[PDB]
């Protein structure tokens, strides 16, 4: 069941944008592991005297890394003469984001027909303001109101080249790099309180429900954007991996992007190659009995070799009753047992694929389960 | 003329330790860049709640890289109860370091016979103290006193394997980089007034004097360690690089570390091939009529293959009265225009090598210059 009851008109996932100490080994970093190119800058080349901000692509995945520079290089500066790019900028906000958090992500934006409509519509459903709505260079309309914890959701509109200001990036620093991943698939929030998360964002976007933790998933009206939100469940054998979460970020924030690759074989090869040489590291791997058990799970939608490849590469496999998922996890992307990435490729619903294909994987919890326990025969 | 007037024994650099927001990408990133192995770590999988470090190595040359937690995971230790392996790490020091100044060197560490006599009669000569000796599992003494802005010279000695409470890193996240750097060959800091930094720092250690700005070098008896000061030179035509970065750096701080290389050919080629995919950048090469002009200046030292390896590299050449010097120089290592790093390899004074060989590379400002306009031609 989709009501469809989207307040304003939602396209796709725009960026993400990370709030880091230094940007730009964030950046380098990101850029190795998950084979981004550099794609445009703002900073101080550009004539930014506030942040310095550096967006790598995939396909059509936007990550935006951002860090504050000296207060003392714009202290003449007042918000109607910054040179900051991105308006809703704060020295203060983004020190105390970073203190309080660690690396993690600020913004989940996405595109929209009209930002000013949207935020006026959000904060008239009760969405918290965080930025206002403000028009950069007649082109481009960016607007931001609270998600959960410190993290903004972040709507962009374009009248007719990522944020003016920003330049494009010489070819020379932008080598083409490229493991296969092509979007983002859902961004997901930990959150003490599941039931008052959702009241909250379903209850200012219109959102609807998408068919140790609890977790529910919200989504716009062709369901192309995702946004899961888990809550702990305490008492647990084993702690909840949310509650640690929840201490270890000094509250609710971002969990998990979810990253879909056009060929996660290749993703997953090029990704694990350069795990131990700057790149990210990855989850255990399930036992072999896991992958056993993927014969009678989706034997007929994949192949024996191509599950054996699944276990050469540690990938997971769940199913919908319309489509099939292969994901798997990052170790987290920095100090804190915060924030990770997820990999995945979605198989079946066919129409263009539509959203959620496959589900989210819940199902990989017993079955990761049932296999360890069956292993340690 | 070398006095030999160290005021306690001093034996090689040890570390060389930077403060960061996130330890792990900014060690990824400068793995990957320079070469280097993970070796040691001290986190929350040793049982450290208080920050997370992570020591690279190459060789000799041991990079160590240090964030803070969150301080409500160690809220109810005091320093007697510390889970701290380095226990002059402070959160609210550590994060006022790294908002003030950026990503950059906290500590500069030597090696002394032993770090509570150094500390003692550093201080009573004047050494503005930092943190007091601390002896760690009977093992190893740690001291620090003020070097230079927030920049710290810290005293380590060793009764008899990095610090205590530290572990060697498992062989599946070592993979044996190594792009040939050896050992860090000198450090060097900007001040806004050169004499009053040179005479606190040789009045508390006996450091003598070694044969856009202006600079000094402060050396230990046998010349091994080497801690260079500027200043800027205000005025002058194009504005000093060393005022630049004072501005962006909020005052003194470390400039450049100078890595020896035994292969400096091999080290530039290999950090070259990363620099797009997350490594370093150079500063711009040289004209050809630098190499051109090289013939006249060491002609008797590198051969004609040899010059023009230099220039397939950008490397630049200077030559003393008793040896001559390899060396270039990296882009800024994080987003402010303040610290960089200087590959360095030398030839002559073989007696073992003497320390300084061949200079510093300040013949290489008017070589440069004269080089720039002849090439105007
Ligand atoms: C690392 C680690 C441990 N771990 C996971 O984190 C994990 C995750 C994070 C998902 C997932 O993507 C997801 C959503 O997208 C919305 C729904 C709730 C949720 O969990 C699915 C399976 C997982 N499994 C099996 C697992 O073992
Ligand atoms: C980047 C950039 C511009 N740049 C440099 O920074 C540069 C440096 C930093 C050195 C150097 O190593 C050094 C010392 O070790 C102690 C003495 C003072 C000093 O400067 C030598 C030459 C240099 N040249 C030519 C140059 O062009
Ligand atoms: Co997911
Ligand atoms: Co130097």
């Amino acid at each position: 069941k989709n009501p469809k009851s989207d307040k304003f008109k939602v396209k796709r996932f725009h960026h993400i944008e990370f709030w880091c100490g230094d940007a730009t080994n964030v950046a380098r970093r990101f850029s190795w592991g998950l084979g981004m190119r550099f794609s445009a800058k703002s900073d101080l080349s550009t004539g930014n005297m506030v942040h310095a901000s550096y967006l790598l692509t995939s396909g059509d995945l936007r990550f935006l890394f951002t860090a504050p520079y000296s207060p003392s290089l714009s202290a003449g500066e007042i918000k109607p003469t910054t040179t900051a790019s991105i308006p809703s900028f704060d020295h203060g906000s983004c020190r105390s984001f970073f203190s309080s958090h660690g690396l993690g992500v600020r913004a989940v934006a996405i595109e929209v027909e009209d930002a000013e409509s949207a935020f006026s519509i959000s904060v008239a459903n009760g969405a918290i303001p965080s930025s206002p709505p403000i028009v950069l260079n007649e082109a481009v309309t960016i607007a931001e109101v609270k998600l959960y914890g410190d993290v903004v959701l972040r709507y962009v509109s374009y009248k007719a080249e990522f944020l003016p200001g920003f330049e494009r990036v010489e070819d020379a620093s932008s080598f083409p790099l490229d493991y296969g991943i092509r979007r983002l698939d859902h961004a997901v929030g930990n959150v003490p309180e599941l039931g008052p998360a959702l009241t909250y964002v379903a209850g200012f976007t219109g959102f609807h429900q998408f068919a140790g933790l609890n977790s529910a998933v919200l989504a716009s009206n062709d369901e192309m954007v995702l946004l899961p939100i888990n809550e702990p469940v305490h008492g647990t054998k084993r702690k909840s991996q949310i509650q640690t979460y929840l201490e270890h970020n000094e509250g609710a924030g971002l969990q998990h992007l979810a990253l879909m690759s056009e060929d996660i074989f290749r993703t997953l090869r090029e990704m694990r190659k350069r795990s131990s040489i700057g790149g990210f590291d990855f989850m255990p791997s399930p036992p072999p009995t896991y992958y056993q058990n993927l014969k009678k799970r989706v034997g007929d939608v994949l192949s024996d070799d191509q599950i054996k490849e699944c276990e050469e590469l540690g990938i997971l496999v769940d199913r919908d009753d319309q489509g099939t998922l292969l994901q798997i996890f990052t170790k987290p992307l920095g100090d804190r047992p915060t924030i990770f990435i997820e990999i995945i490729q979605r198989v079946g619903c066919m129409m263009y694929q539509s959203g959620g294909c496959g589900g989210f994987g819940k199902g990989n919890f017993s079955e990761l389960f049932k296999s360890i326990e069956e292993y340690e025969k």
